[PDB]
């Protein structure tokens, strides 16, 4: 009779099978959302504003509640006389633990829990069954398992109604950044605007781009936020990965013949799936110690080095530029992640991937518990059989990605006056050049915090020797 849909990810009305099923046989439906850096919070709140606005258009509203689910749902169930609760499935270990506790409470209150998988393409548990009860520990094996697996104008609440009270905006309104305790004087408009509406606009354009302008290699421009980038939208569920996957496939077929498209066309999607699968039964996935798939590495504790890196004050412009864009905007290119993750961990500073992961959790829009832990193990060569015999150069990688160094000048204006010859290694500029640039190295911008040549040589050696050498 009275039903609730509970938003956590899946922050969208399109491709929402849990919501659709929840509404079957229901008199009433209420959609609820139960409440570290400012960009993440802004993105979430914009998602919630978008949902509320779109629900409004259907004579509904989003119900935002501040509290712990375990403390909220029982009295909600009683007040509203709820007998059905639906959720999109969450594979993440702390998510499963949360949802297990809420199921217990719901069973206690006579409340049916409806669970549908739609944050991912696949049933992750079935992949694990196909692999003998443990996740594939290499991306290639995962690709093989899934190949042996698979083959918006409506009113999503049309069959139901939502009771609404006059004080809804007050009681159940989406909070503002200020209400969450943020200072807002220091924000321009978001580079990555939140919400389903935006996601669906970007999807169309994304697909237009793949068809028209393309049918894809790195250039300097790729380092900047694309207006057709989808990765934050996927992580929040603003864009269904299944919709994305289906649209891609059909357009590929339209444009290219039959063509059994390359795995590379689904790389974004499959890599995220791979880490969710790796994480789902591993409550220590975000740890080194006690984590069964993590190689144990003698990382060092250097809180000042970690802070220099986190803050973009390493003295390597390439690294600092990247960490500055990350903090300013909330997204950086996957190749830029390689650079700054390699620098912090196996390459230059020898600091645990756990520590890098924490910073990214605070700043990176498309990071969640599974993806972020997974990526950081991958980039530090702590898991997934990744190769540690090469170390990204914190000068050359940048110089090969943006030869002119505009990216540097863009995120590090203090360096704007250096010529391209020195913009990735300003410490090598003659002092007169530094002076013309109005930037003395050591004074206005720091010296490089490490000798890359030595650091990288020693660390590759030390990583090699953690393993038996033949
Ligand atoms: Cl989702």
């Amino acid at each position: 009779v009275n039903a609730v849909h509970w938003f956590r990810k899946g922050l969208r009305l399109h491709d929402n099978p849990a919501l659709k099923e929840c509404i079957q046989g229901a008199d009433t439906i209420r959609c609820v959302y139960i409440l570290v850096g400012i960009n993440r919070w802004r993105f979430l709140l914009q998602c919630l504003e978008d949902l509320d606005a779109n629900l409004r258009k259907l004579n509904s509203r989003l119900f935002v509640i501040r509290g712990q689910p375990a403390d909220v749902f029982p009295r909600l169930f009683k007040e509203w006389n709820i007998t059905k609760l639906s959720i999109e499935y969450d594979s993440e270990p702390f998510g499963k633990e949360r949802d297990a506790a809420i199921k217990k409470l719901a069973t206690e209150a006579g409340v049916e829990v409806i669970v549908r998988i739609s944050h991912t393409l696949y049933d992750l548990d079935k992949i694990i069954e196909l692999n003998g009860g443990q996740p594939p520990l290499t991306y290639k094996r995962f690709q093989t398992l899934v190949s042996k697996m698979e083959p918006i104008t409506s009113d999503v609440i049309g069959k139901c109604m939502t009771p609404l009270s006059d004080d809804h905006d007050e009681k159940y309104g989406v909070p503002s950044l200020e209400e969450l305790g943020f200072d807002t004087d220091g924000l321009s408009s978001a580079v990555w605007p939140g919400g389903e509406t935006e996601a669906l606009t970007r999807l169309e354009r994304h697909l237009e781009r793949k068809a028209w302008v393309a049918n894809p290699r790195m250039n300097a421009n790729s380092l900047l936020a694309s207006p057709t980038g989808l990765s934050p939208y996927l992580r929040f569920g603003c864009l269904s990965c299944r919709l994305f996957y289906f649209k891609l496939t059909d357009l590929y077929k339209k444009v290219k013949k039959n063509s059994s498209p390359p795995l590379s066309l689904y790389g974004q999607l499959l890599w995220r799936e791979f880490f969710y699968t790796a994480a789902t039964n591993n409550p220590r996935f975000d740890k080194m110690e006690g984590n069964p798939i993590c190689v144990q590495i003698p990382w060092d504790k250097n809180p000042e080095a970690l802070a220099k890196w986190a803050e973009g004050r390493t003295g390597f412009p390439w690294i600092d530029a990247i960490m500055t864009q990350l903090r300013q905007e909330g997204w950086i290119h996957h190749l830029a992640r390689h650079a700054v993750a390699c620098f912090l961990t196996r390459g230059d500073l020898w600091i645990s991937w756990e520590e890098g992961m924490k910073v990214f959790e605070e700043l990176l829009l498309d990071a969640d518990w599974s993806i972020n832990a997974g990526s950081w193990m991958w980039l530090s060569c702590s898991s997934f059989f990744q190769q540690f015999f090469h170390c990204y150069c914190p000068v050359g990688f940048g110089r090969r990605t943006d030869p002119n160094g505009d990216y540097i000048r863009r995120y590090l204006p203090v360096l704007r006056g250096f010529p391209a010859k020195y913009i990735y290694d300003p410490w090598n500029a003659p002092e007169g050049i530094q002076k013309v640039a109005k930037c003395l190295i050591g004074v206005n911008y720091p010296k490089p915090m490490v000798n890359h040549a030595e650091a990288s040589r020693l660390n590759i050696e030390r990583m090699k020797q953690i393993y038996q050498q033949l």
